[PDB]
């Protein structure tokens, strides 16, 4: 019932009056819509927070800023237990309009935020010095960004910037590796003996296909090859152990940085179905690993990957809500934490499928040419590519963290900024205005940016046995993602409702399964994808005497045996499998070396996962998740 | 100190006048000490405690000082500390009181001190009535009555008895039906109703173990083991073994469940006030000492695995003058003198640990439990699982072939059916005699101090009738919370040999809740109240005992139970080309895995001629028998075998980690029962 309509003031952080303060804006565009929104703001009003409407000056469209007095602010902040940062004092109208989400859920209402400061007062300072491209290289004030946006966006920040330095000392770890498999190219006598044309060329391997894809040379893989000894060597093997470790770091040392984060910034604040749901997740979970396995010049592929995912984490979006709402339990935390596992999950699949399905599925589950499996129409399950599994894995791993993490990042800065361009088209007007034409942040935006950066880290963790420069493309990837999210989140985006995060969120449990799995996935990558145990296997035994024809040890004759020898009955080819050339009773079967393999690898696998489970053990024993000087500041 | 004797009323907790009751018992009985102690006794005199001084009958030089408090002061220190006032409560606000005594009982001016019984053997009277007795045995624990008599960590350690008894009758219960499923389906045991079969298992020569003195025992020998041998390696004991997983997972959930239910049904959760420095740690005011004292307790664990090797040794030295089955006496024996070896370190270690403990500083009384539990727990654990360990993953593992055999010297073999007879017949042993030469120590040694202290030298008092009995001690009920996690480790680290393992276990349990409540009111002293929300260190130890067993379970059916081998034989070996039989079946199983060895032996002395006149013996193992190009040495058949166990040891690991934590996710901490008496 108050109007007041003044645009004179271009960088009014005030009223008209200049007194008040701006905690927030509502924006007011049938009868008992009209009826509804007076009583809600009647009862606003009785709350005791001071309220103003405007008509803008591009009319229809009108802008309600409201204002609670110290008062009432400084109640409700004992309720959760110029004085009050505009932060705080944001947060505190949004709960006092929350007893406002279902309102502007409805067309009754359009839309709710706080106010920015000005544009580019202390968003001109955290915009030049922290968020302009000018200023990259320096790190974030990370008090400044908490004192803005709030504790949820900093405890993001945070994580980040802890996660891209643990990212870098594995990098520059796996950096050491990459160069001690690069430079040891030539002594390995494998890729040498299979790029002579004596061997190399006269050997002979099998088609992926039934008579599309023809018998070729082994000189296409004599070339592929080096590339593949280049990430199929013992440093891979040591910065796969170093990054078990190095998981364990990492997790130790940001429970370190939560504790100390929550005591700086007390951070810690307070105020049968069931079966069938889950079935019915399970059942569309399988549909899109299928869907993906099904689906699956770098800079082409890259956007065409991107734009999938983009759409099928729209697809899972959709899918996922429709599905919470059965077992959703009318609390907000319990179904925003639903809502993360569920996303999780579908985002899970739509990535890691394809990588899962290279590593421990191409050449698995196929038979030998003779009766390969038949499940339908599409036939003969197709093996894997000559060149290497773990040079499929490293190029689509490759491809997925560095140009979809680059084209997130510009569709990130991008997006809302073009919706702000294209709303700005539909002439000084005052700072707080143009905050409207800006998108909203959406519900749960900075989920999205926790999920890309969740992603990321089981990129690098999970599948690190296959290359070590993951951590290296995380690393700038993480460099560039924290100034795209700061300069989308200060220029673009409204601002958001500051929050209290005791820590990360639900990620935590996420991230630590991903630890366990990413341990596990390892091994079994190490042993199953990657043939270095049957080489190691090969060398040791069939390089000494009783097995091999050399006086010490030497690789030397493994490519002359690898090939099983064959004769075509549904010359000689081999796919994916130790198998007997004949000469035995039984041929085409589980062959003396493939058991030494499978028992080999397994037993490494067994190996691996119990001395790393147990090194991560004795580093959580170790390592306290409390600093020192946490303690002597907490006693203090 | 108002010090006056008066035995009078032989059964009244009262002072001489009778208004006011007593809590707490201090015995004592020179000019510097004696100046020193009237000057705390001044001390609690402005702390308003009310003691009662009595110069004992029997010897002139013991004086008693019997403890009470004002009520204002109970009001005041129960306000410090987060008929009104129970004993319980007085006695821990006494207690706290006197901390507020350790140093003057340690100094040897106060003799000692405890709490008050009732009564002889009226709250006492009646917890030994219906319970601390023989008779009672078969009778619900009044737990809330033994926590208002005893105290809290005494109530939590008995609760966690009864429960661990609990699960262990459906442990046992399941044990025993697949136990019965082996024993039904010993009528078809092919493999052993083929090794008791004179056509067949008398056909059998297998090779000598030792050197010298030592025949080609042939198969007939252990025919009778194999027939009790095929139960103990049957796919029930599998199928109990992924049980054991599932009920060691149901277990720790529920109990922190009952944990948190008794946090809210005793007020367990109070003021955790800082702790008070031991006298001793006080009394002289660090890292090489502590690294020191590490490095103590490692050269003891060698000495206790050397203690193990000389049981090596023993089975080695003794089973050619058994020859002269020989082999299973000898094994009863040796599991005999392992656990008699045990029994003997255990005090020793219990001796030395407590000096070495005293040696090095810790700062508080719980850091001192703490280090004294892990010190306690990794030499008990090395003691009682040193042998287990040995039997399940280290005899008879690496033996080669009888050409060139191992030495180190001459490492033990094993019968074709592998070491789980010994291990159950090793862990039988340990079990049940703990059971029963344990638990009668447990009676008598309390009793026997007892006696002969009343042989030192008819009226009596209360304070006389208890302090003649043996303090409990600041550690109390360390001891049994250790021997029932040796006995979990037993039960569920072990449980691939025999199901049976919770069934005597379950015994012990409920024997065992009995005798140490018998000492706990007959023989013993009282024990002061103490405040314990938990059993502490002992549970993140089973946690670990249940991330251990999982992998040792596996191992034990993988490596030590020879289940997989047949599996191997009955899925892929009866087939023509690897045998004969049109269908999968398991007959053959033994004349086709052990393979022969004609006498070739390396000159690195050959016994065989000497010892006897065979031609071909048959090893326990897969190598290559004569018309292999490569006679004598590994083969498809070892590692396609040890590929399955190994996947074997993958797939249930995977599995039963995966079954935990979706048990531990699904089942909540807290019920939901609890949850709704704490919102109310
Ligand atoms: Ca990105
Ligand atoms: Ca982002
Ligand atoms: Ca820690
Ligand atoms: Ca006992
Ligand atoms: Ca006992
Ligand atoms: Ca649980």
């Amino acid at each position: 019932p108050e109007f007041e309509e003044f645009n004179g003031k271009p960088d009014s952080l005030f009223f008209t009056d200049g007194q008040r303060r701006i905690d927030f804006i509502l924006v007011y565009e049938n009868e008992k819509q009209k009826r509804k929104r007076q009583a809600y703001e009647s009862n606003l009003i009785c709350h005791g927070l001071q309220l103003e409407a405007t008509r803008s000056v591009s009319d229809k469209l009108v802008f309600v800023k409201v204002h609670a007095p110290w008062e009432v602010l400084c109640t409700y902040a004992e309720i959760m237990h110029s004085f009050f940062n505009p932060a705080t004092r944001s947060r505190i109208v949004y709960f006092i309009l929350s007893r406002i989400n279902r309102l502007v859920s409805s067309g009754i209402y359009k839309a709710a935020f706080p106010l920015h400061d000005c544009r580019f007062s202390e968003r001109y300072l955290l915009y030049r010095e922290w968020a302009h491209p000018r200023s990259i290289y320096k790190k974030q004030p990370l008090d400044l960004i908490r004192k803005y946006y709030g504790e949820k966006i900093g405890i993001y920040f945070a994580w980040l910037g802890y996660y891209t330095q643990m990212l870098l000392l594995a990098a520059v770890v796996g950096v050491a590796c990459f160069l001690y498999g690069y430079l040891d190219q030539d002594n390995c006598t494998w890729s040498k003996e299979v790029c002579d044309p004596d061997i190399g060329g006269q050997i002979l391997m099998c088609p992926q296909c039934d008579r599309l894809c023809p018998f070729w040379r082994l000189n296409i893989t004599c070339e592929s090859s080096k590339k593949l000894c280049i990430f199929d060597s013992f440093g891979t093997l040591i910065f796969a152990v170093f990054m078990g470790v190095w998981v364990t770091l990492f997790l130790e040392f940001w429970k370190r940085r939560q504790a100390e984060l929550e005591y700086e910034w007390d951070t810690v604040e307070l105020q049968i179905r069931v079966t069938l749901c889950a079935s019915a997740v399970f059942f569309w979970i399988l549909l899109i690993i299928a869907s993906v396995i099904g689906i699956i010049t770098s800079i082409t592929a890259s956007i065409i990957s991107a734009i999938i995912i983009m759409i099928l984490n729209t697809i899972y979006e959709k899918v996922a809500i429709m599905i919470t709402n059965f077992e959703l339990p009318r609390t907000q935390t319990d179904y925003e934490n639903s809502l993360t596992m569920k996303m999780f999950l579908f985002q899970f699949v739509n990535y890691y499928s394809s990588c899962f399905y290279i590593a421990f599925f191409k050449g698995k589950f196929v038979g030998y040419p003779g009766d390969p499996v038949y499940l339908l129409g599409k036939y003969r399950s197709e093996e894997c590519d000559p060149g290497g599994c773990l040079l499929e894995l490293t190029t689509q791993l490759t491809i997925i963290m560095g140009g979809k993490a680059i084209w997130n990042n510009i569709a990130e800065v991008l997006l809302p900024w073009v919706m702000n361009l294209i709303g700005r088209y539909k002439k000084i007007t005052p700072r707080w205005e143009q905050d409207y034409h800006l998108q909203p942040m959406g519900k749960l935006g900075l989920f999205y940016e926790y999920l890309e950066m969740i992603i990321q880290f089981g990129f690098v963790t999970l599948f690190v046995a296959s290359f070590p420069l993951a951590p290296l493309l995380a690393l700038v990837n993480n460099i560039l993602e924290i100034r795209v999210d700061a300069w989308k989140l200060t220029t673009q985006f409204r601002r958001m409702v500051p929050e209290k995060a005791q820590d990360i969120g639900a990620w935590q449990p996420i991230m630590q399964g991903i630890a366990i799995l990413a341990v596990v996935t390892n091994a079994m990558i190490i042993a199953f994808t990657s043939d270095m145990i049957p080489r190691l296997v090969y060398y040791w035994s069939f390089s000494i005497p009783p097995y091999g024809d050399h006086t010490y040890y030497t690789m030397d004759g493994y490519i002359n045996n690898t090939l099983s020898v064959f004769n075509i009955t549904d010359t000689l080819c081999r796919y994916r499998d130790f198998r007997n050339p004949p000469g035995h009773p039984q041929e085409y079967k589980h062959n003396i070396y493939y058991w030494h393999v499978i028992a080999a690898k397994l037993a490494f696998i067994i190996v691996m996962e119990h001395i790393i489970y147990s090194v991560k053990f004795f580093i959580s024993y170790a390592i306290p998740d409390v600093s020192k000087i946490t303690k002597s500041k907490i006693k203090r």
